[PDB]
């Protein structure tokens, strides 16, 4: 996929946009909305087709609050607003969007030049609630210092994990994808030795290696987010992560960003996640970092985009 | 697809050339080119595979009055001479050529080597006719300034708009390609101001966005070269430009080249530029571009490319 | 095909790594084995998505008789040890191999941190019986000096004929894979004027453009590698050879790799060398040649290899 | 040079991060911050050796005042703070810093990892009052659309023009430089046509060419920014501007940020730039871009760096 | 060195442009001319900041006969025409030129703007006389195969082979260069066996190995081209080939440029060449390349030339 | 500096291979050695010239009993053999050597080609008695997981550092170069923990941080490879160290290579390490690594190496 949108399936790069929108109450707003995000392979291609490589990708979500605003049948089977969590220690807030525009590309510069085109055709149809420009951070880590995105399915299992679906017909090739922005406790997570830190993960630090089944906690961060049914099916989301971050501001961050055919996975580690699993066993990265956005957003295939 | 030849989805690149040669009379000289051009699977790798990226390729294209003399027995759908077209000021000439190497690689070496085996291989049993050294200029810019290959389909809208489908089964996986070689008046095109080039072209220069309907010349090159049928279908073409140039002639050019699953796409182009829509409109583009070259080719699937003549 | 296993398909690599072991008799090695090799994208996602290209591939062989001690339920249609070969002047022998690794990269390191990995985690259930550490060799040639993979299948042509299978429903997917490490006498290879060298391979040395009907010898390698049944049609393989050696040894090496969908076009390849076609009639790469090993494993698909 | 601090003259780069502080009021803060400045080759190796490349750079600028705090004899001929400017429109604020850390690197990462660990080894004995993560933008452009910092001196030409100085030999090695982060007004900038653009600047805007003297504006930015002396010897400054930004805030910025042996040459620039010359015949780009600071440090040499 | 004009110590590159120019005769193409060549690093900064890497160049070259009409005052000690040689089998032509300009680059494009923008600056003052868009062949081939460039001398060697000198004070750091350009026969040459090609060259071809003293005939391109002085010092010059050409004129071609602080180093080598050593004992390369141009130009100074 | 032969000065490499031979006794072995070493340039130049960054550099050492075979005349200031150490549970060998090439390039293959011609043109005349294929271990780590080159000088002062200067004019630009080829002790290093580790060598691991005085233990590798004279004057070398290693035999290396003015300065460091400071106060490196080899060479500049012998 070269200057395709929603392309859900792309390796991960040296930068990263991450753009939050929502949409004016108006009638025209809703309008120029929908024929800027329809016609979102213009500036993909008007920006994208200056560089050699071709790198630039843009994925279009829209929440399901303004998904109703333009469309009566049909919704996508699982489309819904973001379910917050209240757990015994931590919370996932719920946060306000319309619009998310997830840019990558080798270049920062690629990135800031798509998002300045599509922020400047909306005009004032739409308003900027979140941005995040990620960075790629050594050899794929986060700033908590670990290798991150490793267990990422990829090829059939990727697509098979993060698109739709017989199941869903009419929104074949389309996805569902969770954001959420963590600031984290640098200092408090310095206090931790490399092995506390590797035992609240589920891997090792340096090496990047999985613990042994007799030596991962079983709140391990690995633990809680692998998801088995009953028949003993595994099931896997594509995870996207970006480092970002403030030194003045002392805000050094993660920024999740999760595709999956069904939200049901998704929201299923979250909930092991925040509430725990047994209940109350929840996951220690929690514990130093601080989720302060959660949205939900429906990815059309190509079509149904065009479609508006 | 790496080290295959015929593949007419590669992205652009760094370097190209197009060869464009006419075949001997004998009977030697359309076997020589038959031997030569279904097996270039050969040169293709004997060069290719020195460059570890496996960037090089190569396209072989064939004329309509060569295909009659090597496989009389079946041809495909629209395969034709090049159309030429002949309005007011411009024209567009139908210039001569039996067979089109279109090659692309990273680097000039590896075009250049291709080119040279392949020449080498022909012999005496065709000439070339014309020949281009193409490179990428700036941020894929023509020598005109402006962002160029833009609007190009990519992934499977690509596919579907280059290549012969089930419409022409015994076929399918070709294409048609036309060729034409540009050269600009460059003082010209300076004395406009970057507005007014704007408005030939239908988007702003350093940017490369497009300029909204109300703002949007009815002949500008992109209204031009919108295809929407009566259905309002959309039809696009797969185009691949390289500039090219030479200092001391003056000479500063756009090679064009586009393919299609149907001719028709890109002659009707050509018409709304050359004879305008509607009549007379014509497509500024051509006061400061000149074809010099004009002629349309068969790409054959590699399968059908394999067996010729025999 | 990125970080996936039986990434049959991959293009040459900078770098790569072979390592042929021996699982122990032991029915605790046995599972051993079998565990890290079914799970074997655990180490290779933990070292590849370090790197952002994600170059870093791994295929894992099984030989027969190790198959057996394993699966004696279902057998891939041609899984039987490598046939030694005694020819007139040269012979290929036969040696031993239950696991082969066949990893590449864009960099030693990748490869080198894949294999410490996977060696340490078969800690003394298996036994490293060959390593080659190889590499690229200028615009890939051999230590002969002349580019060799040139008439390897690409895309589609390659999948044909290195991929098992409706001819084999249960192992589709899979492939036979044939390594022999050979060791080059450099000085007498040195005596021969290019043009002889040129007779002894099939093409020209520096511009590797092959030598025309009339002045091909035919005992060339290229003759004698070429394969066509009686309809006249060709049977081709997808070779991976990597130099590699040893200065003060004065070790100048060639590690052949040869994948096919049935190793009897491979087998054949061999036989036509070694005994010669007409019988006499011998590749005289083999004069400046020799192999030093000679094993063949079966390459299982994805979802065989993981339920091992 | 090497990973080597004060590395004034390095090529641009695809990141740079700058970073202003102030120092705290206390004894122990001046200590600090004068022992981690004076170990500064400490991080930039600890960061700076981990790329292959070694692009890494760090310039420390230490502001008039705490250079007082910090040494009594001997101070550099020009070390003021910078001179702030009341124009007929314009207005440039001279605002606080102490310490400038200068970063550029080929990536992101290297940036933020070098700013992470100085901010950190500071604690609290300084306090980030500015902080911009500049990036190359296509060309080498600036939002504005130019190629910007072309007439830059280079080798010989850069080390007189940047570097002290046989007229200052206690401080030989050492700069003088001016930093200020403009603001620019994007949607008025856009209502210029391409010529009007052209005229504002001195140069055409894609082909980067110079406009020819009976064209070029008495009060384009080029021209203010030329200085001829009385003898007509030219006297240039080195600039390394970069852009950066905020969508959502709608701040589109280029920082400037100049070098100088003597920083009269800089400061008669921005007094020509914002009082005009004629006066009142000010440069345009003040029209359109504002500066929110306005700061002014020396840049020691290494070996009077490394002794505080 | 970078973007410095009169940069002869420069390494290859992948892309050069040779332009060769005749001034008109009027006093105000001697004007221009002089403005175009001495203001040169305007064009050679305008394009070459545009690539971060800057890897553009530009060496200006200018005709005794021209040099005469712009500085009868003084003269570098050895600026005469090229002196053309005639041979016993082949001859050197000595053909036009008053401006030399040998641009070079990472990439064509660079090359291409920087000549589009120095031939149009010095419009109707100048004609393009000779023009060679040079590419690299490979592993630093010429179109005969072999590696060449291989025994330039490199760093302090190189300044000391081709920088003027304590011998000529006024035009210190300028510069000698001989441009040649050659067509090759290559049909001829490829009915030699490659021992016959190393046997005229002097060294092997695919291995660029030299030959040893007992097989290096005497009249190899090698031998011919080795300048030793009567206490036995070796005088080398620096060398810059490009292969050019084009498929259907059947021109494949080496573009010669040789640089040195005394030509006569440069000429000598040409004598031993084409006259033979001993006479009659010619370089037979001469038999497979002819000369189609000859031209000699000096190579000021930056300062020189800032100032004609 | 761009292929020239003892270009000490070079920053690290992806590549490198360390080749260490002891000389024939005869005359003929003497004055073949003499030749190749002398025109070392040419192999040098050979392959390098074919890599357009070149990459490519070779740094040629002489051992001194070799030395005093070649030039009994005129023999640089402080070269003699490899200095013994012996330590109780730790020691550092002795080995022979009379010759060292020092190779270094972004590619395996010209690193190899460059090792083959040389020892090729030796001959007879030559043996191997060492030989090491390093390569870069992910962010200029060591196998033990640090990263490592971290402190080395660069610019002017790594010149100072490495190069003899006004102390010994007959051979200014030459420096003194000492090789250890170790082997790592996996398991046994695996067994700490990461902040143990970090105690060992006096820095954080993943950050690559240096431990402030208070927590940095007086026998950390750092602590001991601190030299700083009574003066209060800080004395480095330039440190070259490359990652090698052999999975069937369980080889896991770091290959050392320091350069210095006076190898006095290595010498102490040395001590330091091995015998301890205070007394018995050894760094534990060395429970983790044990060198196999260690030799001592001179190092010519190019205007002496050209001399040899002749
Ligand atoms: C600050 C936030 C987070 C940090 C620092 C973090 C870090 C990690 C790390 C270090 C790993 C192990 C390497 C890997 O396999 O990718 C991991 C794995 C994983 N993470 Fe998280 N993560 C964060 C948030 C989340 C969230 C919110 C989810 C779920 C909604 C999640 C889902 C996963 C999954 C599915 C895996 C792979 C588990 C496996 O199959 O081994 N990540 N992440
Ligand atoms: C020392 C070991 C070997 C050396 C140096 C060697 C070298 C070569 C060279 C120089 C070529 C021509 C370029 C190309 O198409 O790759 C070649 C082709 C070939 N080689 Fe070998 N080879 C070796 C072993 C083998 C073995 C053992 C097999 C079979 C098991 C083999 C199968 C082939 C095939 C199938 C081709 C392509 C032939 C064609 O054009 O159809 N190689 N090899
Ligand atoms: C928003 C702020 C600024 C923008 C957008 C801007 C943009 C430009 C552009 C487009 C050029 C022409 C290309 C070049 O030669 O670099 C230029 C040149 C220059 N600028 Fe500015 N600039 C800005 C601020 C300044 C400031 C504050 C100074 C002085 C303190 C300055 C000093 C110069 C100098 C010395 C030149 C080269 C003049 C010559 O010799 O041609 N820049 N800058
Ligand atoms: C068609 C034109 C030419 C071709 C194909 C050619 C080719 C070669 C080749 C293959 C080498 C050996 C590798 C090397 O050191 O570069 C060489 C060396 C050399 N060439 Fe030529 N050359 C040509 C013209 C000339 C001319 C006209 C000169 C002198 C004006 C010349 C001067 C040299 C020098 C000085 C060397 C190095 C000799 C040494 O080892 O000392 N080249 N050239
Ligand atoms: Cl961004
Ligand atoms: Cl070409
Ligand atoms: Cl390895
Ligand atoms: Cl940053
Ligand atoms: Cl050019
Ligand atoms: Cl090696």
């Amino acid at each position: 996929a070269r200057l395709a949108p929603q392309a859900v399936l792309t390796p991960p790069s040296a930068a990263s946009l991450f753009l939050v929108l929502v949409a004016g109450d108006s009638d025209d707003d809703r309008a120029t909305v929908c024929d800027v995000i329809s016609g979102i392979d213009g500036p993909l291609k008007a920006v994208g087709f200056r560089e050699l490589a071709g790198s630039l990708s843009c994925v279009v979500g829209v929440g399901a609050q303004f998904w109703d605003r333009v469309s009566a049948s049909s919704k996508p089977a699982h489309l819904h607003p973001f379910v917050p969590l209240s757990g015994p220690v931590h919370s996932a807030p719920s946060t306000p969007g319309d619009l998310l525009f997830h840019i990558k590309a080798a270049r920062k510069d690629l990135c800031f030049e798509l998002g300045r085109q599509i922020v400047s055709a909306l005009g004032s149809a739409a308003t900027v609630v979140d941005e995040v420009h990620g960075f790629r951070y050594f050899d794929s880590r986060d700033l908590l210092g670990f290798v991150d995105g490793t267990e990422n399915p990829t090829d059939d299992d990727a697509a098979d994990s993060a698109l739709i679906g017989d199941e869903d017909p009419d929104f074949r090739g389309g996805s569902y994808v969770i954001v959420q922005k963590y600031l984290h406790d640098m200092s408090a997570w310095n206090t931790l030795s490399t092995e506390e830190q590797e035992r609240v993960i589920g891997r090792t630090k340096l090496e990047n290696v999985e613990l042994d089944d007799d030596a991962q906690p079983s709140n391990s961060h690995v633990t809680l987010n692998t998801i088995v049914d009953d028949d003993g099916v595994e099931h896997d989301i594509l995870r996207d992560h970006m480092a970002f971050g403030s030194l003045g501001e002392a805000e050094y961050g993660t920024y999740f960003i999760g595709y999956a055919k069904d939200p049901a996975v998704t929201e299923l580690m979250l909930r092991r996640m925040f509430l725990g699993e047994p209940p109350g066993n929840y996951d220690r990265v929690l514990d130093f970092s601080t989720a302060a956005t959660g949205t939900l957003f429906f990815v059309p295939s190509r079509d149904v985009l065009e479609s508006l």
